């Protein structure tokens, strides 16, 4: 039986943070109202909204509401009555946010910026207007070593005219 | 302006929440003592432990400690003092784990296995012996994360060098 001169040993971070962030939204818990889910993604109807065709600028709102409260309990939080502005290829995510904080009390922030979005691509015409975006939190690099990258949260909308 | 007749939208909002979580583990705090980091990995050193270099059995030890508080205090966990054990190509690593749940208690578990090495490369002669595992979390080493994620969630890989006497 041989002693130990020197040893080193090398062992990683990133996945087990990944499984914790996968984790929390995996095992947590959904309450929808008047919002569907399919291809990964919440889908939304909606009726009202105004569009600007000549500065190509618009706002088209939806009902409805997502609840979550994530695995444990971190989590907690209700996002209703969409509203999707766009000025040109950048714009805004808009709702009414409801959080509960750490001991279990709730906080309604009426309309709230949810996030901006970045325009991959925005048409608008006389009788129909769409869009596709992706939804950016409102320089984090320095934990690139050790914390996964972020994810892609996509939006898009289609809108019939009058 | 035009009103809206009909529209429709699509929505992830899962991303949204994964990245705010990611955004929390970013903006967390880290006390090493004796620990180093690079390549993505942290950096243990040693100079202790046996290994039978006929039967390809071995222990090797580890001093330092790793710390990690999230933004806000939710995820908090401590690491100190890893052990590599190895048995043919199967193995423990093992160590001090203190961990805190989500209401703010923390909990010492004591030494404790972490997880069940299975290596993909282990070499062992009378001067060297050294080796790469992934890494398999325990049923105690699932306790000791308060219960988080299932027994048999994977880690991140191990690997080590010793050189013998």
């Amino acid at each position: 039986s041989l002693g130990v001169t020197q040893a080193s040993a090398q062992w990683g971070v990133k996945a087990s943070f990944q499984n914790y962030i996968r984790g929390s939204i995996a095992n947590g818990s959904w309450t929808l109202n008047g919002v569907g889910f399919d291809n990964q993604q919440f889908q939304f109807s909606g009726n009202s909204g105004a569009v600007d065709a000549e500065n190509k600028t618009g706002s088209i709102n939806f009902p409805g509401s997502i609840h979550f409260t994530g695995a444990g309990g971190i989590l907690d939080m209700q996002i209703a009555n969409i509203e999707i502005s766009f000025n040109g290829n950048s714009g805004e995510l808009i709702a009414d946010v409801v959080s509960s904080d750490m001991d279990g009390n709730s906080t309604n922030y009426g309309r709230t910026v949810v996030g901006t979005l970045n325009f991959s691509a925005l048409n608008v015409s006389a009788t129909e207007a769409s869009g596709s975006a992706s939804v950016s939190l409102s320089s984090q690099a320095f934990a690139d070593f050790y914390t996964p990258g972020t994810q892609l949260d996509p939006i898009s909308f289609s809108a019939t005219l009058g």
